[PDB]
């Protein structure tokens, strides 16, 4: 009876296993006794193995080195960096090659022809060229080709294998853009190898625009620039800024985007697309010796070159389009008048010199970068020692499992609290909420009168209004709030050194919505009237013990107001004679004349105690009148508030007094002696009133503990359960953890690998 | 606050000197005794703070 | 013998008193102090058995 | 340094690590990996529920 949910719960969950704990036990613990070994045969050694076929397919050992090109194994070092950290502030450690060009200009083109095959998908000529692909080059004794997620290899000089690779990569391009912006930033990482291929690794990025039209959205235009100054932002990339020769250089849209990452085009080549379209261009030195010295731009680049990408067929072979450059350039007045110089045309100049520069800075840069990174995990382990003793046993998402638990502890724990320390609580709450009732409504007019029947008539009307108005909500509102505040105390407690901050965060976020999901049963209510008139309704004192606890209960409540009378006749009158000649504590005009009413009305309450508290407005008057003779100014309202502070204190003092009488009051109602005046019946309400106070605590308690500290724990399961699944609770709590640091010294390690790797590559090599 | 090893180290005393005590007996026992010690001070410091 | 928590009473009762104590230096005084007493009841034994 | 908890604390953890690498640990991982493959490729046979 003391708690019923729990056994329910456990009921339940046995009939659950009874039921189902054929498939229970195999599904919930046997396989999970193995799951954290399982995932690594499950998926990882899954994704060698079939590497391991291919790598037979090879004939080459896995285990032997020298088994792929180094820049083959350079790719998958950017790959690691770029995973590790996409953002340029760690692209920037690594040499990269961007190709990045006016839209439809051609670059992709350019790119394929560098990679001497038509890789890239060019399904349509609005879309599918403003979004990036990211393409290695090797050399190898085959045109083939590989992605990093996929282990078919396709045939480059086959249209059926590089159709198959152009849609994967489609498949990509046409998804990772944002809805209405057909542009966004995104990895797709191809490796292409073959013959008098380079040392290279290109990422086409979005073709660049300078204006929007309604088959686009508007902020198309700055999104392509984020995404093209990303890569850009490389200090060690080689910008390939192409054109469209078709058009004024004069009016180049990425040319002032380049300008953003290299102002002077120290880093940059230019790029001459559509060399065989534009006519007005190749066959006039005026604008092309411009164009290819670096005097039509403000960029002084690394290079100038010149490249066919095709007759206006976004579709044509990337092989006939090479063979046709081959053809222009001699056919082209361009190399007979020395405008274009030899080694500025083609695609083989422009690869070469983009290879030897971005592959000899390849050699040097992972020499430096892998100790770059050994020296951030060193760098990792010098700030994480510091901040906190070596330890790494915490989690983000284990703090909010860490605080999970101990609140349903706390809870729990709250659950079985001493019942006796709740009645205790609700007891002292509800006297103090009731007081006021009690003496000012019920006590205070009651025991003026001459006859204990109107003292308890009065009471006993007072106490019928209140027990069934007032005093039930009151009482409701006290459990309610002694039940949250229980909560709030057990979820916040600052307990000395054992008290963790870090999980506070929680705390309060379940606190408010434990709160919030639980309400009070309303019908208590009417079960408390009921309760409290039993309480009451015992009017009989029948011995001595219950005759000291009634007057002691009455003596303790009569007492409290009377302080507070006499602090209120203190402050309002003034202080005493001793005070004002040995502190000096000299009386107001106010203060004398409230002492010269009080003077009055003591009189009259000294000569009469039997005085009820109503005067007559006469008597207001003959008061007024009495204190202006004296000398004293008087009114109405000074005379009714100094009558009832004076009256309220000599009622109270009077009923202690008659306490000091009931204490030894027993002889006189035996003798049914007339001349007696003590009749001890205030005792008798006071009495009932202390035990109505112990009951109304003791039911509240028990609907506490038995019905709503367990729905209780159910809200708070509940709120916890959904505080667990959302993300960006946890994110946004429970953040203190020095763990995000350690991360970082641990994730760096796939970074490590590759480098360090690459570099005995280099070793093996040379 | 007192610690648990606080709590044990007054629960065994006291189950030395053959009195049974539990950790919630102690808990808020300690609460009160502290209590009127923190609060007798704090009316110290009230006589105090006057000059 | 002391019970493991037996230890921890010996330890606050000495800790109130401003004595640092360990339960190492609690189980090497006290395999000295039961030596000693019960071989000196075993020899009052001894002055009983004689009558 | 001498006669230091910190630097005694230190101390032990650099004696630690090199138990760590010790070649009872380097043998349990060489042997481990060969075991990784033994008595390994049942479990994809044992997800298929058609025989349950």
């Amino acid at each position: 009876a003391t708690d019923r949910g729990s056994e329910s719960d456990k009921h339940f969950r046995k009939v659950s296993d009874k039921e189902k704990i054929d498939q229970l036990q195999e599904e919930l613990l046997h396989t999970q006794l193995k799951y954290q070994r399982i995932l690594e045969r499950l998926e990882k050694e899954n994704k060698e193995l079939r590497k391991l076929v291919l790598q037979k397919d090879d004939k080459g050992i896995h285990h032997r080195k020298l088994k792929k090109s180094l820049i083959d194994m350079y790719s998958e070092v950017l790959d690691v960096l770029s995973d590790y950290d996409a953002s340029y502030n760690t692209q920037d450690h690594l040499p990269r090659v961007v190709v990045v060009g006016d839209q439809s200009a051609g670059k992709t083109s350019v790119l394929e022809m560098i990679a001497q095959a038509r890789i890239f998908p060019r399904g349509s000529g609005e879309m599918m060229t403003r979004s990036p692909v990211k393409v290695t080059l090797s050399e190898g004794p085959h045109h083939v080709a590989l992605f990093k997620d996929s282990s078919r290899e396709f045939d480059l000089t086959k249209e059926e294998d590089l159709a198959a690779l152009r849609h994967e990569i489609e498949l990509r391009m046409r998804k990772n853009v944002k809805e209405g912006c057909t542009v966004s930033p995104e990895t797709i990482s191809l490796n292409v190898k073959g013959p008098g291929l380079q040392r290279m690794v290109l990422v086409d990025l979005p073709g660049v625009i300078n204006t929007v039209t309604s088959g686009m959205a508007p902020d198309t235009k700055e999104t392509i620039f984020s995404i093209s100054k990303a890569y850009m932002q490389n200090p060690n990339a080689i910008i390939l800024c192409i054109q469209d020769g078709s058009v004024d250089a004069e009016r180049s849209i990425v040319t002032d985007l380049v300008s953003q990452m290299d102002p002077h085009g120290r880093r940059t080549i230019f790029v001459l697309t559509k060399v065989d379209l534009a006519e007005k261009n190749v066959a006039s030195p005026s604008r092309i010796q411009q164009i290819i010295e670096g005097k039509l731009f403000p960029m002084k680049a690394l290079g100038y070159f010149a490249v066919v990408t095709g007759k206006g067929n976004s579709s044509e072979s990337i092989e006939a389009i090479r063979e046709y450059e081959e053809e222009f350039f001699q056919n082209s007045k361009l190399l007979k008048t020395s405008m274009l110089k030899a080694h500025q045309v083609t695609t083989r100049n422009l690869s070469l010199a983009v290879s030897d520069c971005f592959w000899k800075m390849v050699r040097e840069s992972v020499e430096q970068q892998a100790d770059s990174f050994k020296a951030t995990r060193f760098n990792l382990e010098t700030e994480w020692k510091n901040n906190y003793p070596r330890l790494r046993e915490l989690d983000r998402n284990e703090l909010f499992e860490k605080a999970k638990n101990e609140i349903l502890d706390e809870v729990i724990s709250l659950s079985q609290v001493t019942p006796k320390h709740w009645e205790e609580i609700l007891q002292q709450s509800l006297w103090e909420r009731v007081s006021t009732h009690v003496i000012e409504n019920i006590y205070l007019p009651a025991a003026q009168t001459m006859n204990s029947g109107t003292f308890n008539t009065t009471v006993d009307i007072k106490l019928k209004q209140w027990t069934d108005k007032q005093l039930p909500n009151k009482a409701v509102e006290v459990a309610w709030e002694t039940l949250q505040e229980e909560f709030s105390r057990f979820m916040t407690e600052p307990k000395g050194k054992e008290h963790d901050d870090i999980f506070d965060k929680l705390k309060e976020a379940v606190k408010e919505e434990s709160i919030k999901r639980h309400k009070w049963n309303d019908f208590a209510e009417d079960s408390l009237r009921v309760i409290q008139h039993n309480a009451l309704e015992d009017r009989s004192i029948s011995d001595k013990q219950q005759w000291d606890a009634a007057i002691y209960f009455m003596e303790e409540a009569l007492q409290a107001r009377l302080k507070d009378t006499e602090n209120a006749i203190e402050n309002m009158v003034g202080p005493d004679w001793k005070k004002r000649w040995l502190y000096w504590k000299n009386r107001t005009q106010e203060q004398c004349v409230h002492n010269e009413t009080k003077n009055e009305l003591e009189k009259m309450l000294k000569c009469n105690e039997e005085h009820p508290a109503y005067l007559a407005s006469d008597e207001i008057t003959t008061v007024r009148k009495n204190l202006e003779s004296r000398g004293v100014e008087v009114d109405p309202s000074l005379i009714k508030d100094t009558w009832h502070q004076v009256y309220r204190r000599h009622f109270l003092k009077t009923a202690l007094n008659h306490c000091n009488l009931c204490r030894r009051g027993f002889y006189y109602y035996q003798r049914h002696f007339v001349d007696s005046e003590l009749e001890c019946n205030d005792v008798v309400l006071f009495w009932r009133i202390q035990r109505m106070l112990a009951i109304t605590a003791n039911t509240l308690r028990q609907q506490l503990t038995n019905t709503e500290v367990r729905r209780l724990e159910k809200n708070v399961k509940e709120v916890l359960e959904d505080f667990a699944e959302d993300g960006e609770k946890k994110i946004k709590l429970l953040t203190g953890k020095r763990v995000q640091l350690a991360e970082d010294l641990k994730k760096v390690r796939e970074i490590q690998e590759k480098l360090d790797a690459f570099i005995e590559a280099l070793h093996q090599e040379k």
